[PDB]
DNA sequence: ATTTAGCTGTATAAACATTGTGTTATTGGCGTTATTAAGGTAACTTGCTTAT
């Protein structure tokens, strides 16, 4: 009904799924996704 | 015979024993705060890497 390309709607869902999969199976020991995101933000701040 | 020394008797005394009583303490319980997971989000990027 809205006039827009479907690629962006598909892209957001694909990106969310990939990030979630990486966090869930990223390490042999399961680590919380919220804990992982804060660690990623801290690492980016340290790099800057 | 007499008593004397011997013997510890059992009450008593003392110690224990038993009873009772207090105390406390911990389980349970409840709720509680730390934690946490998932859902959802939509300009666009629509056959890869990855390698002696």
């Amino acid at each position: 009904r809205k006039g827009f390309k479907f690629s962006t709607y598909a892209t957001w869902w694909i990106r969310q799924a990939i990030t979630r999969s990486i966090a869930d199976q990223a390490r042999t020991i399961r680590v919380p996704v919220h804990m992982i995101e804060t660690i990623n933000k801290v690492n980016r701040i340290k790099r800057q």
